[PDB]
């Protein structure tokens, strides 16, 4: 679990989206496995605009932060779940390091803000949902 509080929005995994960010949709992604919704309080987070590719991020599976050197976002193969059908997942970074399904949502950070959040894995890999392009997050 997970999610990035921006100004009024609210980042999470769109498979971890609860009835109240559905019932508060600004916008929603199958394909980046992403959703964002309003909120009335000021969030706490600072988004990244670079092209980093070092970071380091929060494993809840080994209550840790962990550096990794991450791929730039791209279209990768993503195996079926419980969530979504076998498809390619967009704007998608892969990084060595430890995660386990419940890690979903923690914080990928650089010196610059935040760059995304966790979205997938397996097998010594993590993958990451980037939200830099997403220019509107700050008006
Ligand atoms: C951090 O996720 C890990 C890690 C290790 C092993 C397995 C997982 C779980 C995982 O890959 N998914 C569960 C939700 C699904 C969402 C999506 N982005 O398509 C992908
Ligand atoms: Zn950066």
């Amino acid at each position: 679990s997970g999610a990035i509080y921006v100004g009024n929005y609210r980042v999470v995994n769109r498979h971890l989206a609860t009835h109240n960010d559905w019932a508060n949709l600004v916008w929603e992604d199958s394909s980046r496995d992403l959703l964002v919704s309003s909120t009335t309080a000021q969030g706490c987070d600072t988004i990244a605009r670079c092209d980093c590719q070092t970071g380091v991020y929060y494993c809840s599976s080994r209550r840790k932060h962990y550096p990794v050197s991450f791929s730039k976002p791209s279209l990768i193969f993503v195996e079926a779940s419980e969530y979504y059908p076998a498809r390619y997942q967009s704007h998608l970074m892969l990084a060595v390091g430890h995660s386990e399904p419940g890690d979903c949502g923690g914080i990928l950070r650089c010196q610059h803000g935040v760059v995304g959040i966790v979205s997938t894995g397996g097998n010594g890999l993590v993958g990451f949902a980037d939200v830099r392009d997403l220019l509107w997050l700050d008006e």
